[PDB]
């Protein structure tokens, strides 16, 4: 049943909680990804977040209780957190913490110089033929770890085991291209148990350094699932897409998390192809698609309108303001609350019991559909007639709800938008405006 996941790009610790009882509980979310919850250098900018000073629970995000409470609050309604690791690097230069810990020359609270790899600079060239270099030197100055160093392995493992002693449940390895797989390896065996982790890893193809080394270790982003979607929407035919997945050379499904843009290459960091919240209805298709399709473990990006600043921080108005919701428009734009989107995720977590792509129908350009067998079926229609096709499903015939526009009532009597009929015969008899889609399964049906 759960399925997909969501990063909760800078929101603090008591939007998080507030967050998960008010939606992403009811929606049936799996996991939040949060920002940073470790000791970071001082200022607004989002980026403060990737410069470690210690281990320590005090982040702009919040404090230890208050990050405790956040875990517990969310796993009341069954969600997971999972957070967001610095296993390679501490902040670059001399400067504070949030927690007041002072840092300079390499030494931290918990780290002397000699707990780090001699200074060096990653250079653009290197990711093409210096793995020693994109591993052992730093970047973008920050302080390079030793993470081959037992006591630096014990240090990371001490927190990541600290963190799940209060309950966090997975791990996303921030750049983890830039620690050897031998390294998160013997860092690994220091964990306890087998929580969910997912290993930072940019591998377009063509660089000295492979996602593929990866896979023992754990999960890995497969960063060309959402290049090639957005080439796919802009300027290609969604008809190609109908073995999108192992086929296209992307890592096994069982591997990968998915995800159509991310904190980095929404803004031109870590594409100018990669799908946005700026792109309105192409972004919400792109999800639908996304979470329709039976490949990966995929993670919704929520984000803010940064009003044209890579650099800036988030809004300094909380989501949940008072009783108003700062959701939709200037300040957070909260994607996993868009219709197509959680609708998308409802659709996934009820037919997760058939991996399978079944009955694909497309037009040889941009309107497909196809069903996850029985369990589930769905139609996108991206050009600018309207769609009204009859194409085939295994769905029991009756009458659904279409879970991109509404919900199944408590009663099960009713649907609260649009309700889709599958024929005798399984067939369904399309009528979708034009960017528009739908999707039906088998929990969301009518029932005498
Ligand atoms: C941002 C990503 O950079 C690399 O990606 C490279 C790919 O590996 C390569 O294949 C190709 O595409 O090029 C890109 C290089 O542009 C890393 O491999 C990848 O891991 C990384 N993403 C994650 C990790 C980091 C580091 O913690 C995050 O970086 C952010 O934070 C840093 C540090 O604050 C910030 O840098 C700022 O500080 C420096 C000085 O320290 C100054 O130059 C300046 O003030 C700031 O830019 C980065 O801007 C920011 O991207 C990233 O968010 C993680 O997801
Ligand atoms: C929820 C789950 O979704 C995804 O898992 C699916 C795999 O991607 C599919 O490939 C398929 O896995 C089968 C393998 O293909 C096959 O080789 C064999 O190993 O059997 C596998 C199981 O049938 O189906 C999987 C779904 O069953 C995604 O890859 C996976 O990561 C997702 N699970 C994550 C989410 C939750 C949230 O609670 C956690 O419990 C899991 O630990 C996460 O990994
Ligand atoms: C928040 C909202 O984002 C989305 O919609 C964006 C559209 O995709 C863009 O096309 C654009 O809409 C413009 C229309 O195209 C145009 O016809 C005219 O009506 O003006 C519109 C606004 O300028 O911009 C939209 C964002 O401003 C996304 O598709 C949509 O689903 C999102 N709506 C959510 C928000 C509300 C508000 O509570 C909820 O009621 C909906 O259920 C959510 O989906
Ligand atoms: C606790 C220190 O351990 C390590 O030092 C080892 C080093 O690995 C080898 O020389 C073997 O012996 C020394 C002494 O144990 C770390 O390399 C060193 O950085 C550690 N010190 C840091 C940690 C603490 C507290 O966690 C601080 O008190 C200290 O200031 C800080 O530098
Ligand atoms: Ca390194
Ligand atoms: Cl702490
Ligand atoms: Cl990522």
């Amino acid at each position: 049943h759960p399925t997909t996941f969501v990063h909760l790009f800078e929101w603090n610790w008591q939007d998080v909680a507030q967050e998960c009882e008010q939606y992403l509980g009811p929606k049936g979310y799996a996991a939040v990804q949060v920002s940073p919850p470790n000791e970071h250098i001082t200022g607004s900018q989002w980026w403060t977040r990737y410069q470690p000073v210690s281990y320590e629970l005090q982040s702009r995000g919040g404090n230890r209780a208050q990050f405790i409470d956040m875990v517990n609050r969310c796993s009341a309604v069954g969600v997971d957190i999972y957070v967001d690791t610095l296993i390679n690097h501490m902040a670059a230069g001399s400067g504070t913490g949030t927690a007041g810990n002072s840092f300079g020359n390499k030494s931290f609270p918990i780290y002397s110089p000699q707990d780090f790899h001699e200074s060096c600079t990653i250079n653009n060239s290197d990711y093409g033929n210096d793995r020693y270099r994109v591993q052992n030197c730093e970047l973008v100055g920050l302080a390079d770890l030793d993470t081959a160093s037992n006591y630096v392995q014990n240090t990371i493992a001490a927190y990541i085991n600290d963190l799940q002693a209060i309950g966090v449940k997975g791990f996303r390895f921030d750049a983890s291209k830039h620690v050897a797989a031998s390294d998160i390896q013997s860092l690994m065996a220091k964990v306890n148990g087998s929580p969910v982790v997912f290993q930072e890893v940019i591998d377009l193809g063509g660089e000295a350094i492979k996602s593929s080394e990866y896979l023992s270790t754990g999960l890995v982003t497969e960063f060309k699932y959402g290049a090639k979607l957005g080439t796919v929407f802009r300027n290609g035919s969604l008809a190609w897409l109908s073995n999108f997945g192992e086929g296209w050379g992307f890592m096994p499904s069982s591997s990968a998390v998915v995800f159509v843009d991310n904190h980095d290459n929404q803004r031109g960091h870590g594409g100018s192809s990669i799908l946005t919240f700026e792109d309105g209805r192409l972004y919400d298709l792109a999800n639908v698609f996304m979470l329709a399709y039976p490949y990966g473990y995929p993670r919704v990006m929520s984000s803010y309108d940064f009003h044209g600043n890579d650099w800036a921080g988030g809004p300094n108005v909380p989501v949940h303001n008072n009783g108003n919701l700062e959701c939709f428009a200037s300040n957070w734009k909260c994607e996993h609350r868009w219709s197509y989107i959680a609708g998308g995720v409802d659709f996934r977590n009820n037919t997760a019991d058939n991996w399978a792509v079944t009955n694909w129908w497309d037009n040889t350009n941009n309107q497909i559909s196809f069903g996850r067998g029985s369990s589930g079926h769905m139609a996108i229609n991206k050009e600018d007639s309207t769609l009204t096709a009859t194409v085939q499903t295994d769905m029991a015939s009756g009458q659904y709800c279409n879970v991109l526009k509404g919900e199944l009532s408590a009663d099960a009597k009713s649907c609260s938008g649009e309700v889709i009929t599958v024929n005798s015969d399984g067939t369904i008899n399309l009528n979708i405006g034009a960017w528009d889609a739908m999707a039906i399964h088998k929990n969301a049906k009518l029932g005498a």
